Order: structure tokens, then sequence, then C-alpha cells
């Protein structure tokens, strides 16, 4: 069942899709402060951010509203009657399949839901920075926390000390950790993209990699088969995506369009 | 010294003293939202939240109005005139020797302190989840956060690892894991009905186990527990260790659970 | 680059600044509710953390008016009015070189900015526990928490378990636990006397110990060195030193001037 999204969901998102896009900076300056505008770029960023969120859906061709609802009613406590409005107006202004998944559609969609609601919005979705202390520690050690970094937070989490050693590490916390790098999807498949990304990132794409172990389409199953390609090339590469899961921006950077995002989000 | 409770201890005992009562679900709705009516599984969960905090202590047969005060001077701080009013009321309205230890005379004794100050209580005992953020960072990773299990925490504080091996750990980790078990009392007392409950629900119940050790320190506590099967012990803390990460599912849509959340998120 | 200072940086100047004072208890009082007065043990009090947090740069005998600026953009959200006032003042009022490194020197040169803008700085600065849940959450892992020990966030920093025997850590473990024992000081120079002091505290100081190490040129260096020495006696001292970087100081002590830091810190 989907779970309201943690901020390192959020940020996840946020972050990913802003790299995978090569838009302006002043037009990701624009994002960061929650208003992109209705160029591609910008339709195609609201699309990315949807469908990481898994609030709009590209096989049954629609959003969730309920999947927003659920977001307001665990994150949002600032003004009870805008929360009811939010879960009267969810579902008939979210509603209708859309004829196509372009990112046009997707981002007409949810205009006018997104006008009528964006402050609650960017509350409940931890872009007001005034909520981030209550925000993490309400899910304490439930998140992997800024600048934690996920191998730590899968063996707290399964009671596991992993050595990065010959041993053979419980299946809860292989799919903690693979879930966490999204090497396996929130729907539980495999992402071999995902995984010859880090792969290569780490200096170790190889012909013999083959498929990137996409054949398995279970977290044992999926560590199985990379190990016998390479057990210390696989130890390799989980570390070196690991040191990169901590920080997934610098909150303290001048550059853009992070600073802007920090100071908008510091002082709303 | 009796310290003021953390969050940690509050939710402890909130969750305990619940699952303990045989009460409706609609009576248990009322309670966590920080509303007991008179009824006696309601005067009941009152006492045994009160026992378990230590603010009602029962070889006396009185409340600790000073605890009550110690607890506002460290946790509430939205209103001064409110605090001040607790601190000359608390000791005039619940000073005095029970005839008993009923939940009746617990409860009764509560009642007028319990009216006067109501908000300023739920607050100060982290009934606001307005406050959960800087409560958790004051007392940082000296308090066990929301998710942690224990054995990590006591690892951490007394700066430890421990294999779950042969080793002999070391007596102020084994302390600060006992006493989060709850299997040493704050009082320092083996407590054999939490070693016992523990045991069972691992499955390593055995007529071997004995007193489990009641005649019974932590060192003398574990070297006595490991004496009857060390395999056994680590098998029992472990599983335990499993269970005090959450004490119960704040995503729960069961209740009281969800009632419980949604009432503490908007205040 | 000199970063915005953290609650562990600020904790770290105030507790240790008021144990090396030798001033009453009623003066430490009146400092730790953010008002020093003008008699020597104050005035080197303000020039002590000023020193401590790289505010004061006594080889040039300058303060930095930039770094005020840089932490009030950091950490001061609750009046735009306030923010651009002391962003505005603080190079004017600040800046200058100044005749010697006098504590009456360097607090005279900062009266007239702390007069001005104290309420903005003692918040930017840690000083208002309303703020301290936003600031160890946006932080999160980056910093180490109160309660948690430096060797502990070093090895969870740098991925590096520690087993405190024949091993040879890396680098930058070595550096991170270093530099928060301020063995190692922010500018990378050897602190010759907070070695002696620890070692002296465990009980291990002695005449073999020499210069405890301050000739050498690098964390790398040092801990060579000092293992040289002993390495049984640099892993107690680093276990002993370990302890103490927990609490700086009990945040629920009922003893002055703690009692009055806490309650002063939690009204605001
Ligand atoms: C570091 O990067 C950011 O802070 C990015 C931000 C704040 C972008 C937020 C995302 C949007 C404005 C896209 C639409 C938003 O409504 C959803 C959650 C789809
Ligand atoms: C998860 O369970 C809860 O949240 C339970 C709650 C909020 C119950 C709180 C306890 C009481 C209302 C009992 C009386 C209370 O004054 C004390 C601290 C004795
Ligand atoms: C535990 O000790 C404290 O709480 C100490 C405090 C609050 C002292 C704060 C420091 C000063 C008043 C010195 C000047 C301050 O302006 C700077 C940051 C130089």
């Amino acid at each position: 069942e989907w779970q309201p999204r943690t901020p390192e969901q959020t940020l996840y998102a946020y972050v990913r899709c802003l790299n995978d896009s090569s838009a302006s900076i002043e037009q990701k300056i624009n994002w960061v402060k929650w208003h992109p505008d209705t160029t591609y770029e910008s339709q195609c960023y609201v699309k990315c951010v949807s469908e990481e969120l898994r609030l709009y859906d590209p096989k049954e061709k629609r959003f969730r509203p309920e999947r927003f609802v659920l977001q307001a009613e665990s994150f949002f406590h600032a003004d009870p009657e805008q929360l009811q409005a939010l879960k009267n107006n969810a579902e008939p202004m979210l509603a209708g399949v859309l004829a196509d998944n372009s990112c046009e559609s997707v981002f007409n969609k949810y205009a006018t839901f997104y006008a009528t609601h964006h402050s609650t919005i960017l509350r409940m979705f931890h872009g007001d920075y005034r909520d981030i202390g209550n925000t993490y520690a309400k899910l304490g050690n439930g998140v992997k926390q800024i600048g934690q970094m996920f191998v730590d937070f899968c063996e707290k989490r399964t009671d596991f000390k992993w050595n990065e050693d010959n041993s053979c590490p419980p299946e809860a916390f292989l799919d903690c950790v693979f879930r966490g790098f999204r090497w396996i999807t929130e729907e539980g498949e495999v992402n071999v993209n995902e995984i010859r990304r880090d792969y290569e990132a780490a200096g170790k794409g190889a012909a013999d990699m083959a498929d990137y172990c996409g054949s398995v389409k279970g977290a044992r199953q999926l560590y199985n088969c990379l190990r016998d390609k390479g057990a210390d090339s696989l130890v390799a590469v989980i570390r070196d995506r690991n040191q990169k899961t901590a920080f997934y921006f610098d909150l303290s950077s001048k550059e853009e369009p992070w600073k802007s995002a920090v100071d908008f989000a510091n002082n709303l």
C-alpha cells in the first residue's frame, strides 16, 4: 500500500528530476520556488516528479487523488479548513483517464488542483523547512536522515552489521539497500538502468556484466545474480553509490538552483 | 534522582498500559485524545500510566507533585502564566497519602489537578506533536529515537560493539539494555514477569528456566540467565530488540492508534 | 572555506571558554543569558568565544564581518528586516585592524555591533532552543548530535568501522576524529596542548611522550607519530576523550551556570 512520501522520497524525486532536465537555470529556479510555468521543460518536470512520487500512474493514465489526501492527512496540520477543502476537491479536480501520458496532458490535468491548493501541497510534500524538525523526529530512524548513508540506515533497521565480506546478508537488508538505491523499484521490479549507471560511475561497467541481471526481474535473486558476475566489483559499486546517498544536494551550496531552493524553503 | 520523562518513557507507558487493558476500543479512543472518563477501566488506565512514569508512588501511597513541577519546567514553554499556575497548584491539589492504591482512589485524587491543567499536562508529557522535533533534538542521542532499537542505542551510549557471540559485555551496556527492556526496573529490581514474557514470546520458555533468575545488578542477572542457556538468551534479546523500534505503528489505520496520531498531530 | 557554525561548534566554544574562565558564578550566569558586562573577565570571554568560532582572527587582528552575515543567512529566519539590518551593519561596525589582540581591544570593537544586534546574534548562533529541532534536522547526520560521541559520528561519516585494534584507519576518519577532538585545529595545525591534556587526563602522561608530536607536518602523520610512542596508550586516550564528547555539559544539571543557561534558552 502506498505510504505518505517521506522527506527522503520527496528530496530524491526533486533532485533527480532536476538533474535529468536540461532546462535553463532560470526555469529550475522557478521550479524550486514551486511555480513551474507552462513551457515544455516545466511540464515534463511536473510529470517526472509526479511519476517518481507515484502520484501519477502512467499505466492507468491517471492521477491518484486519494494519495494526495493521504499525504495531507499525514503532513498538513496548519489549517483544518484548508485540509478539508483539499479532501473535497482532490477527486473532482484530478479525476479522469488521460488520452496519453505526454508532459502536456499530465501538467494540464494537474493545473486546477495545483492552483487551488498550492500552499497546502507545498507544505505536505516537505517544501516548508519550518516543519523539518517535527517531520524528521516523528519518523525518527524510520527514515534515512539528511547526511545518513543508506547502508547504515538499512543495517540499523534490520539489526545487521555488514562487514563488506564473504558473508551472505539477510534478504530484508538487501531489499532495504536495493530499494534505497532504486535498484529495485517501489513496485518490486529490477531497474537495470540504475544498476548500470552505478556500475559505470564506479568504473565497473564491463562487457561481462551483460544484461546487468535484468533477467531476474526478489532482492536475494538480484544480489546472487550480481555477485556471480564479480563479488569484489559488487562490493565496490555498493560502497561508491552508498557515499552518494548521504547528501542528495548540498543544503549550504551557493550555486543555483540549490541556493534559491534553500532560501525559499527557509523563509516562508 | 527522578528525571523528567522522555518521549520514549511516556510512549512506553501509554502503549503498554493500553495493551494491558481489556477496555473497549471506544474507551481507548477517548483515552488517546486525553479524555479519560470515570469508568473503572479508565481509572485503572490513569493509575497504570501514573505508576509507570513514577508520578504515583504505591509504596508511599501518594502522588509526587514535585515531579509534575520538574516535568513542566523541562518541557512546557508555551505559556508562562499556565506554567506558574501549575507550579503553585501541584502541591495543594496532589499531596496526601491515600488509604489504598485502588484505581478509584488514585484517579479521584488526580481529578482536580488534571481538570485544572489538562492542556499543560498533555503538552509537557509529549502529547502535542508540535513540539516533537525540539524535544527529540534537545535530548539527541541521549534518548532512544522513534524507530531505533534499544541494543543500538545502548551500544552507542557505552561505546561497545556487541557481536552477539561469546564475549562478556560491559556492565554499563547490560544495565542500559536491561533497563530499556524493563527487565531491570527504574528502582533497580529484577522484573521476572517481563523476562518470562520475552522468553515465552521468543519460543524459549522452558521449565529449566525455573524462576527466570528472580533470586538475583545487571551483571548478576546476565550471568544467571546466560548460565541457563547462552544461545537462548541471545535469541530472546534479539527478538525483544526488534520490538523496541516502534512501540506502535504511527501509520496504522487501526484504532486506537489512528486516533492517537490524528489527535496529537492537529492540536 | 569557513562554514556557518553548527550547534556542536557553538556549544563547544561556549562551554570550553566558560571552564577556562576563573570569573565568578554570578558573572558566568550573566554570560549564559547573553549579557556580558564590561569587566575584564567578560571581555576575555567574548574574545575567547569569538576566536574559537573563527569570527575574530588574531593573526590579522580583525573580526570577519562576512562570517556573521553567512551565519545569519543560514540560521536566522525570524525577521527579514532584522536579517537585512544585520547584513548592512556587519561590515561598517566590525571591519578594521585592531592595534593589539587584548581582551579590551576585541570586546570594544565588537561592542556596538553586539549591543545593536544581540537578539539576532543569539538566534543565529543557536542560543534559542525554539529552533533546535529544525537546526539539527536540516544538518542531520552531517553534525555530531547532542549525546553522540565523535568516534561514532566519524565512523558513519566515512563508512568505516573501527575495531580499536591493529588496523590502520583511513585518513578521512583520522582527520574527522582529530578535528572533533581539536587535536587538529580548523586551520590544520597540531594542537599539542590539547593532546597533552587528554593524555594526562587518561593517566597516560609520561616523559617518553616527549613533545606530544608537535613536530609533525596531516592526520596520518600525527596518528603515526602518536602510535609510535605507544599504540595501546593511544587507543586508551582516544577512548577516554571520546566518552567526553557526548555531552559537552549536562542539559539537566541544577548547578550554575548550567541551570540558568538551559532555563534562558528554553523560554525566549
Ligand atoms: C532541491 O530541489 C527542490 O527543492 C525542488 C522543488 C522544491 C521542486 C518541487 C516540485 C514541484 C514544484 C513539482 C510539482 C509538485 O507538486 C508536486 C509534488 C508534483
Ligand atoms: C499511543 O497511545 C497514546 O497516545 C495514549 C495517550 C495519549 C494516553 C495519555 C495518557 C493519559 C490521558 C493518562 C493521564 C495522563 O496524565 C498522565 C500522564 C497521568
Ligand atoms: C553552556 O554555555 C552557554 O550556554 C553559553 C552562552 C549562551 C554564552 C554565549 C556567548 C556569548 C554571550 C559571547 C559572545 C557571543 O556573540 C558571540 C557568538 C561572540
